C-alpha cells in the first residue's frame, strides 16, 4: 500500500550506493524531480531553437530556388499541333513528331513510342519547350524538346484545357 | 519533516497516498519525456548540417551572381538634355574600344558641362533598353541619398573600359 509504493520508488531512482530507511528514499525523490524538472526545461527551450532553425532552413531553400520573371521569359513555352509521327527502325522507345506552330514546322523526337501510338498523336495540341537545345539523336536532330510527366510507370505530355490555336506562347501574366 | 517535504511534492506537480501516488506518475512520464531529448538533441545535429551546406551553396550562389556583373569605366564623350523631358540626358560614352550610347536620367542634379570628360563607371552587360528614342547599351552606377545624386568614379585614375574586380 504504503511501502511498496515507497519501494517503487527506490527502483526508479538511481543506485544509490549509500542506509535504507524511508525518508532518505523519498528524499532523493524530489531531487530526481527537481532535476528532471530543470532538465526538460532547459531541453524544451532548447527545442523552439531548432524549430526556429527548421523555418529557417526551409526559408533558405526558397531563396536558393526562387525563379524570378526575367529568368522565366528567357524559357519559351509554346503550344504545338502533331502532323506525324513514325516509328524509328533500330529503336523500340522513339518517335520522330512532327509539329505544327501555324508558321513553323517543326521535328521533335520523344520517347513514348511504348506509351504512345502514332494514331493518336496527330492531331493532338500538346506543349513543347520550343527554345529547348536540339540533341542530335539517331542521327537525327531533334528540334525543340517535348514536355512529359512521369512517375516511371506512367508516361504522359502535357495539353491546354481547352483548345487553342497552335502556336501559342504560355504565359505566366495576369 | 517527512510530512512536510511530503507536501512539497504537493507545490512540485500542477490525501497522503494521493499525491505520493501522483508523483511516480510524474517520475515514470519525466523518465520518458527526458529520454526522447537525447534523441532529439541528436535531431538538431542534423539540422545544423543542413544550415551548414545551404549557405555555402548560397556563398558560392552569392559569388558566382556577382562575376555576371561587368563593371567598366567609361568616359562621357557628349550630354545634351532631351526635349520635351527635364530629367532625362543623352550621354555618349567612349569605352577606349567602341563608343557606347547611354540615357542617364540623372538631368535635374548634374550640368551637362560639368559632366562631359570624367571616367565614370558603369554596368556594361545590362541589356539595351530604349527609353524614347535613344537605345543604351547599359546604364551608369549613380549613388542616391535623397538630397544628393553621386555618379561612381574610380579613386586613382585607371585605363578606360577596365575591369571592376572584387579581391578573391
Amino acid at each position: 500500500n504504503i511501502n511498496d509504493r515507497i519501494k517503487e520508488l527506490g527502483t526508479l531512482i538511481p543506485k544509490s550506493n549509500d542506509r535504507w530507511n524511508k525518508g532518505t528514499i523519498l528524499k532523493a525523490s524530489v531531487d530526481y524531480i527537481r532535476k528532471l524538472q530543470r532538465e526538460q526545461q532547459r531541453a524544451k527551450e532548447l527545442e523552439n531553437r531548432q524549430k526556429k532553425l527548421e523555418h529557417a532552413n526551409r526559408h533558405l531553400l526558397l531563396r536558393i530556388q526562387e525563379l524570378g520573371i526575367e529568368d522565366f521569359l528567357k524559357v519559351d513555352l509554346r503550344v504545338a499541333k502533331v502532323l506525324s509521327a513514325e516509328r524509328v527502325e533500330g529503336s523500340e522507345k522513339l518517335l520522330k513528331l512532327t509539329l505544327s506552330l501555324g508558321d513553323e514546322e517543326r521535328t521533335v523526337v520523344a520517347g513514348i513510342a511504348k506509351y504512345y501510338t502514332p494514331e493518336e498523336l496527330v492531331g493532338k495540341k500538346i506543349v513543347i519547350v520550343a527554345n529547348l537545345k536540339p540533341r542530335k539523336i539517331f542521327g537525327i536532330e531533334s528540334q525543340g524538346m517535348i514536355l512529359a510527366a512521369s512517375d516511371g510507370e506512367n508516361l504522359s505530355v502535357i495539353v491546354p484545357d481547352r483548345d487553342v490555336k497552335e502556336g501559342a506562347k504560355l504565359s505566366a501574366a495576369l
